[PDB]
């Protein structure tokens, strides 16, 4: 598949729900390297995100950016990246090759629980993926 | 000041040496949001650094890039980031309004701790930077 559709879709969209319910986050979003958006979920209580296709992109356009630095530091890229601002963070952790989870949370939403279940979440959705795409 | 010398300078080392030795961290850099690099430290047991002006002057391109996606979410900038590898990870912190502090660290290197002293050290550089700059 070029798309995310069908049942491996269905069930990305499942897991991004439990992941909501499971950290408390916002906004989750699994979106491929290049800034596409596979699949999306959104709380019910929190306010309308912003568009998810500048998002992406701009997740996806960082993600890139920061792998010079990982090569600086002597690796092949990072694995995992989370910014934190007064009351709003922004976690992205690799799903496979070509995918990433991204979780936009609030401070109601514990850190440790986010990375937690969002490890368990990008493994999922890497599986998924790697059957499908 | 516009550049970090004299007291404040022998200060801010010291700050940076003592948060190597509280963190297990690589190397510990304050820099400027231009990149330049205003005091580092490195721990005796760690490799050469990477080129430290190509590092600092990327992870300043990459605090400047990602205000992008902290506007988006809502808010004015991100205060902190961690970037982790699968060996390698980076922490960088606002230290004030002009600097921010940065940290390479390893697997031996717990990132709470790297966090908690990071936080600690960002504050005390700032202080030293505000006074000084």
């Amino acid at each position: 598949s070029l798309v995310l559709y069908g049942a491996p879709y269905e069930r990305a969209v499942e897991v991004l729900e439990e992941t909501l319910r499971e950290t408390g986050a916002r906004y989750a979003l699994l979106i491929d390297r290049k800034g596409f958006v596979l699949a999306h979920k959104e709380a019910l209580w929190a306010p309308k995100p912003p568009p998810l296709d500048t998002l992406a992109t701009l997740v996806a356009s960082n993600a890139a950016a920061t792998q010079a630095l990982a090569k600086l530091l002597g690796e092949a890229r990072f694995q995992e990246e989370v910014h934190q601002g007064e009351r709003m963070g922004l976690y992205v952790d690799e799903a496979g090759e070509h995918a990433l989870l991204v979780l936009v949370f609030d401070e109601t939403a514990p850190l440790g629980k986010v990375k937690l279940h969002g490890k368990r979440a990008a493994e999922a959705l890497a599986r998924i993926a790697e059957e499908a795409l």
